[PDB]
C-alpha cells in the first residue's frame, strides 16, 4: 500500500550497487537524508513472504559495524531498501590514501568487521558477499566501518553481468561454489580481506574471473612473499584458522574476536603492502570503469529511441515539446539549449555529446590513478591484467589494440585505450 516516492524524493547519485543503483533520497516532510537501492525486478531466490520476514527481522537489529535499514517498499516493477548514509567512502580507497599502514592498523579494521558478523550470526543472518565494496566508513579517516548488505544480497539472485561480478571471486568461501555453505563462509571472506590488508595482494589469484575461482575451490595459498616476512606469526595463525578449507573445523567470528592477535594488537609500517593494495585497488577500479565506460557507450540505445520519439514533429521543436520527449523516454533541458540559444537535430547533438564527455571525464580520472609513476601510458602486461579482471578475451583486445594502432610498441596512452573500449561495445 504505502508507496516510495509518496515519503522520499531523489537529490543525487551516490554510487553503483550489488542488484541495484544507490540514489541520495530526501523525506519529504523531516528532510531526513537516505541511502536508497533501487533493485529492478534481478530474480528472487525465494518467495515474497521469506523477503517480508528477513526485513522486519533486518530493520529491528542495530549494531554500530552493520548498516541500518530503515524501511522496504515495493512497485510493479521495483524493490527499494531505505538505509543511513555513510560519507565516508569505501574502506580500501581510505587505505591507498595514507602514508603509513601497520599490523595495529589492519587489526583494528579486522575487529569491526568481525565485531558486525558475530552480532549478526547470533541473529542467524549470514551475509555470503562479504568483500571490500561492502566496507563503508562513516567519515573519511583512519572512522567506524558499517558493513553493508549484510541478510539482503543472498534474496536476490547474483548478477552475471561482468560489471557486476567484478571483485567478487576473490572472497568467496569454496563451499559457496559448490552450494552447501552456512555462516562460516563469512569467516572465510574476512580471513581473505585479512591476508589483503597485511600483504596487499590476494591470496587466491589469477589472470581472469575463473582462474580466480579454480584456486579458490584448491584452497592453498601460502605466506612465501616478500612482504610476510615482516608480518608477526600471531597474524598468520589468525588467517590459517580463517582460510580453513572444512567449515566445520573453521573458526569462528566469535573465536576470531577472542584471538591472541586481535586483543594484541587492538607498530612498522607495512610499506610493500601499501604500495601492493594501491596497485590492486588502481586494476580492479579501471576495469569497472572501463566496463562502465563501455556500458554507458551502448546505452547512449537512449540516442536511438529519442529520436523516434521527437513522430512528434520544418526540422525544428518548441522548448515545451523538447521537455515533453525528454519526459516521455526541465533544468536539464535549459543546460543544452544554453550552448545553442532551435533544431531537435543540434539538441540532441549537443546532448548526447555533453554526456559523451562527462563518460570520457570518469575512466580518464580511473586511468589518470592507475598510471600511478605519471607516464601517460599503460604497458601490454598491464592492459593484460585489466582486461584480464574485465573479462575481456586477450586475442580481442590484442586485435583491437593493432587496430587502433599498428605502431602502438606494447603501450597505449588514455586516448588508445579509450578508442580500444569504443571497438570492444561496437564502436
Ligand atoms: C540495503 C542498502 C540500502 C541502500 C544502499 C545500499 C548500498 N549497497 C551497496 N552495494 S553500496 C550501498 C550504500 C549505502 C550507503 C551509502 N551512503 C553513502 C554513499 C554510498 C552508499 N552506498 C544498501
Amino acid at each position: 500500500t504505502a508507496i516510495f516516492s509518496d515519503r522520499y524524493k531523489g537529490q543525487r547519485v551516490l554510487g553503483k550497487g550489488s542488484f541495484g543503483e544507490v540514489i541520495l533520497c530526501k523525506d519529504k516532510i523531516t528532510g531526513q537524508e537516505c541511502a536508497v537501492k533501487v533493485i529492478s525486478k534481478v530474480k528472487q531466490k525465494t518467495d515474497k513472504e521469506s523477503l517480508l520476514r528477513e526485513v522486519q527481522l533486518l530493520k529491528q537489529l542495530d549494531h554500530p559495524n552493520i548498516m541500518k535499514l530503515y524501511e522496504f517498499f515495493e512497485d510493479k516493477g521495483y524493490f527499494y531498501l531505505v538505509g543511513e548514509v555513510y560519507t565516508g567512502g569505501e574502506l580500501f580507497d581510505e587505505i591507498i590514501s595514507r602514508k603509513r599502514f601497520s599490523e595495529v592498523d589492519a587489526a583494528r579494521i579486522i575487529r569491526q568487521v568481525l565485531s558486525g558478523i558475530t552480532y549478526m550470526h547470533k541473529n542467524k543472518i549470514v551475509h555470503r558477499d562479504l568483500k571490500p565494496e561492502n566496507l563503508l566508513l562513516e567519515s573519511k579517516s583512519k572512522a567506524n566501518i558499517r558493513i553493508i548488505d549484510f541478510g539482503l544480497s543472498t534474496h536476490f539472485e547474483a548478477s552475471k553481468k561482468m560489471k557486476d561480478k567484478i571483485g567478487t571471486a576473490y572472497y568467496i568461501a569454496p563451499e559457496v561454489l559448490h552450494g552447501t555453505y552456512d555462516e562460516k563462509c563469512d569467516v572465510w571472506s574476512t580471513g581473505v580481506i585479512l591476508y589483503i590488508l597485511l600483504s596487499g595482494c590476494p591470496p587466491f589469484n589469477g589472470a581472469n574471473e575463473y582462474d580466480i575461482l579454480k584456486k579458490v575451490e584448491k584452497g592453498k595459498y601460502t605466506f612465501e612473499l616478500p612482504q610476510w616476512k615482516k608480518v608477526s606469526e600471531s597474524a598468520k595463525d589468525l588467517i590459517r584458522k580463517m582460510l580453513t578449507y572444512v567449515p566445520s573445523m573453521r573458526i569462528s567470528a566469535r573465536d576470531a574476536l577472542d584471538h591472541e592477535w586481535i586483543q594484541t594488537y587492538t607498530v612498522p609500517s607495512l610499506d610493500n603492502a601499501i604500495l601492493n593494495i594501491r596497485q590492486f585497488q588502481g586494476t580492479q577500479k579501471l576495469a569497472q570503469a572501463a566496463l562502465l565506460y563501455m556500458g554507458s557507450k551502448l546505452t547512449s540505445d537512449e540516442t536511438k529511441e529519442l529520436t523516434a520519439i521527437f513522430k512528434m514533429d520544418d526540422g525544428q521543436l518548441d522548448r515545451a515539446e523538447l521537455i515533453e520527449g525528454y519526459k516521455e523516454l526541465e533544468h536539464e533541458v535549459d543546460q543544452v539549449l544554453d550552448a545553442v540559444d532551435i533544431e531537435y537535430s543540434e539538441f540532441v547533438t549537443v546532448a548526447m555529446d555533453r554526456k559523451t564527455l562527462l563518460s570520457r571525464e570518469r575512466l580518464e580520472r580511473a586511468f589518470r590513478m592507475f598510471d600511478s609513476d605519471n607516464s601517460g601510458k599503460i604497458s601490454s602486461t598491464e592492459l593484460a591484467t585489466i582486461f584480464g579482471v574485465s573479462d575481456v578475451d586477450s586475442e580481442t583486445w590484442k586485435s583491437v589494440l593493432s587496430e587502433v594502432d599498428k605502431n602502438n610498441d606494447g603501450e597505449v596512452d588514455f586516448d588508445e585505450f579509450q578508442q580500444m573500449l569504443l571497438k570492444l561495445c561496437g564502436n
